[PDB]
């Protein structure tokens, strides 16, 4: 599904994101938007055989199972194609896993390049929320 700005922004509000180890919700709307598009069938692949999915873009080396990457782990314990659905609840509940590790949201490269440090109003502005 391709999400609304504002319709990603209640979804991500409703599913406690905002806050979530300290990063506050326009925070995750800008790396949505950066990352996927606000896409949840967003793939990716990578020049060392892993895959990005969804609308976090979360990495097959280390977090999900999609089968041809080389020395996985799949820390979130899922299938990589659970990433994929309209329905955000695995993106997210792998989401807030990925955060607590000690890199934090800086894990995801579109969060260090276009949010990091910047004035992110603008992702949740008309929302209501
Ligand atoms: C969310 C998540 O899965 N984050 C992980 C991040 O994943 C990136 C790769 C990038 C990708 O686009 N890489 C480009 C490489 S290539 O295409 O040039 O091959 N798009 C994904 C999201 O930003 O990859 C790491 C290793 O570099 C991990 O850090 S870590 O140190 O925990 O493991 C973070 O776990």
């Amino acid at each position: 599904k391709v999400y609304d700005r504002c319709e990603l922004a209640r979804a991500l509000k409703a599913s406690g994101m905002d806050g979530y180890a300290g990063n506050s919700l326009p925070n995750w709307v800008c790396l949505s938007k950066w990352e996927s598009s606000y896409n949840t069938q967003a793939t990716n692949r990578n020049t060392d055989g892993s895959t990005d999915y969804g609308i976090f873009q979360i990495n097959s080396r280390y977090w999900c199972d999609d089968g041809r990457t080389p020395g996985a782990k799949n820390v979130c314990g899922i299938r990589c194609s659970q990433l994929l659905t309209d329905d955000l609840t695995v993106a997210i509940r792998c989401a807030k896993r990925v955060v607590l590790d000690p890199n934090g949201i800086g894990a995801w490269v579109a969060w260090r390049l276009h949010c990091q440090n910047q004035d992110l109003r603008s992702y949740v502005a008309g929302c209501g929320v």
